[PDB]
């Protein structure tokens, strides 16, 4: 059992240390993974510290306890969805086109055009933007309340779709040397490939140069 993975009840707080939670970033207004580092006495007694999943490198920090919540874990479908639910969704607001951040948000509006198309627009709550287009439906998050089942990375990683690809367009048909193999471009065998923590790019076990008997770091870097 790793010790990052067990969860610790420290004898008080709503949310445990080691606990998967979403943190809300102040100066942005939109949510991201972090976990509960430790949980302190000095709503108003205990105080919570996290880390950022995705941003080690800004260490620890005090959250307070209105801007902690549950790590986001269910996709609504969009029959689940109704007009006036506050959920969790992508937008990006200084470029409605493309992928941007995770902010809650009111439903406005909900039309299903087509078998293919649908219309979703919310109120965005940094202050609040209205009439907002989100083109990511497919990934509807429901918002996570105090007392949910407490979550720890032996759960899973509960990682969302952070990143905007240019190349393969995230198709799983087409090849790609820039979000897969970089030797071959095959996506074939994500178990027999690993991947890289400082720059992020992948290689198979029998194309490195020398080959790996078996399944981490790159070697180009070292
Ligand atoms: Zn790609
Ligand atoms: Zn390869
Ligand atoms: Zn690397």
């Amino acid at each position: 059992t790793s010790a990052r993975a067990r969860l610790i009840d420290p004898g008080f707080g709503i949310y445990k240390v080691n606990e998967l939670v979403d943190a809300r970033d102040v100066g942005l207004g939109a949510w991201f993974e972090a976990h509960i580092h430790s949980v302190t006495r000095a709503d108003e007694d205990v105080i919570y510290h996290i880390q950022y999943d995705e941003y080690p490198e800004s260490g620890t920090l005090e959250m307070n306890v209105k801007d902690l919540r549950p790590r986001a874990r269910t996709i609504l479908k969009w029959n689940e969805l109704n007009v006036g639910d506050v959920v969790m969704v992508n937008y990006n607001v200084e470029s409605p086109g493309q992928r941007g951040f995770w902010f809650d948000a009111e439903i406005t509006t909900l039309k299903t055009i087509s078998r293919t198309k649908k219309e979703l627009r919310v109120k965005i709550f940094l202050g609040t933007l209205n009439d907002c287009k989100i083109i990511s439906v497919d990934e509807i998050f429901k918002i996570e309340r105090p007392g949910a089942h407490p979550l720890s990375f032996a759960d899973g990683k509960f990682l969302r779709r952070n990143d905007p690809c240019d190349l393969c367009g995230g198709d799983p048909e087409k090849k790609c040397h820039s979000c897969s193999c970089r030797v071959c471009g095959g996506k074939h065998e994500p178990n027999m490939q690993l991947l890289c923590d400082e720059c992020n790019v992948a290689y198979h076990i029998y194309c490195l140069n020398p080959p790996l008997d078996k399944v981490w770091y790159c070697p180009s870097c070292k």
